[PDB]
């Protein structure tokens, strides 16, 4: 297991535009296109992202290219973020993947909204952090994914992604 495999499990793979869990047009492995309700706006964003006129359909290779860019940008963003970098740097590689997963799903600003949990993680109070992480909109709206991510933070293992 690694961050790519983990996010592939949590995000799926779809080659046509679809709506994510929040109703927003997305493609590939969780590549958000736009929050606009306009499908034509989403199709325009897709063509810009891929560099050709796609009409809403891409190949697996193209989905994986966007995914690699998105993972890279998430990590680089964490490192540029004065709130998230110290916590990231304090963690082992498995827990780092859980943090990247959260940032991929909700963005840097959203994860910075988890400061109470982030402090507990930085202090390596793993069970306390896990309890606090679940007191969130995130957990309520995507509980199965959140439970996997939280187990990864609690244990520092890949156990939640083993049967999957
Ligand atoms: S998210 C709140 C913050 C933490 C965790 S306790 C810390 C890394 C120490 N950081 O400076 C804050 C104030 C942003
Ligand atoms: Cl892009
Ligand atoms: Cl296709
Ligand atoms: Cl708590
Ligand atoms: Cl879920
Ligand atoms: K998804
Ligand atoms: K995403």
């Amino acid at each position: 297991m690694n961050i790519f495999e983990m996010l592939r499990i949590d995000e799926g793979l779809r080659l046509k535009i679809y709506k994510d869990t929040e109703g927003y047009y997305t493609i590939g492995i969780g590549h958000l296109l736009t929050k606009s309700p306009s499908l034509n706006a989403a199709k325009s964003e897709l063509d810009k992202a891929i560099g050709r006129n796609t009409n809403g359909v891409i190949t697996k290779d193209e989905a994986e290219k966007l995914f690699n860019q998105d993972v890279d940008a998430a990590v680089r963003g964490i490192l540029r973020n004065a709130k998230l970098k110290p916590v990231y740097d304090s963690l082992d590689a498995v827990r780092r993947a859980a943090l990247i997963n959260m940032v991929f799903q909700m963005g840097e600003t959203g994860v910075a909204g988890f400061c109470n949990s982030l402090c507990m993680l930085q202090q390596k109070r793993w069970d306390e952090a896990a309890v606090n992480l679940a007191k969130s909109r995130w957990y309520n709206q995507t509980p199965n994914r959140a439970k996997r991510v939280i187990t990864t933070f609690r244990t520092g293992t890949w156990d939640a992604y083993k049967n999957l």
